[PDB]
DNA sequence: GCCTTGCCGGGTAA
DNA sequence: GTTCCGGCGCG
DNA sequence: CGCGCCGGAACTTAC
DNA sequence: CCGGCAAGGC
């Protein structure tokens, strides 16, 4: 719907700054959560909360959105079995999003972790697939880029947008929100 | 003259 | 970013 | 007994 | 994530 936008830029969230985490504890037991960290306090409650509150009444999901103070960083949490494996199956089919879907996560990833001076358009991950994905999805609409390995100390792969589609970029991912 | 982008080390924000 | 812990609830 | 939500926070590192 | 540097090209 437009549930399935903001999901995907939920998920941009996830992979770039959380997880999906399926525990196990002592004994048997277990736990499912989603996850997104965040420095600013401002930015989880006052933006990314309510978008992921919308997706739990959405979904019925019965479980609360936790924020979790560490030093370093906000950590929003949802404990719940059933919003894991919905993001974790959508994750799984991230190969066969529409246009809608390709350019919220792109958002939410390059809000995740993207190069925020602008004065360079890259995007750093360790997961070169995803990348690959992100790089055919902005081909396709016309952003030209490259992939490297930027960091040989930690495995980290950049994309790089280049600033000749600058203006493209803009305006079409980071600059639209539906 | 200037823009672009690969390289790579510091350490904050995951 | 990831994985411990102790707690509790529930059929 | 087996399993899933809560509330931390220590622990580790990818941006 | 940031940001200084340096090499290629218009
Ligand atoms: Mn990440
Ligand atoms: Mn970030």
């Amino acid at each position: 719907e437009n549930v399935s936008g903001i999901s995907a830029y939920l998920l941009g969230l996830i992979i770039g700054d959380g997880g999906l985490y399926k525990l196990k504890y002592k004994g048997n037991r277990s736990e499912y959560r989603v996850v997104i960290t965040q420095k600013s306090e401002n930015l989880i409650k006052q933006h990314i909360a309510p978008l992921m509150q919308f997706l739990i009444d959405e979904l019925n999901v019965k479980s609360k959105i936790q924020i979790v103070k560490g030093d370093t960083r906000y950590e929003l949490r949802v404990s719940s079995k059933k919003l894991y494996y919905y993001f974790a199956n959508m994750l799984e089919r991230i190969r066969l999003f529409n246009m809608r879907e390709q350019i919220a996560f792109i958002k939410g990833l390059y809000v995740a972790e993207g190069d925020k001076t602008l004065k360079r358009l890259r995007i750093w991950n360790k997961n070169k697939a995803l990348l690959e994905i992100v790089s055919r999805w902005l081909n396709n609409l016309g952003v030209r880029n490259t992939i490297h390995l930027d960091d040989h100390r930690h495995g980290v792969y950049v994309l790089n947008i280049s600033l000749r589609d600058r203006i493209k970029f803009v305006h079409t991912i980071l600059s639209s929100h539906l």
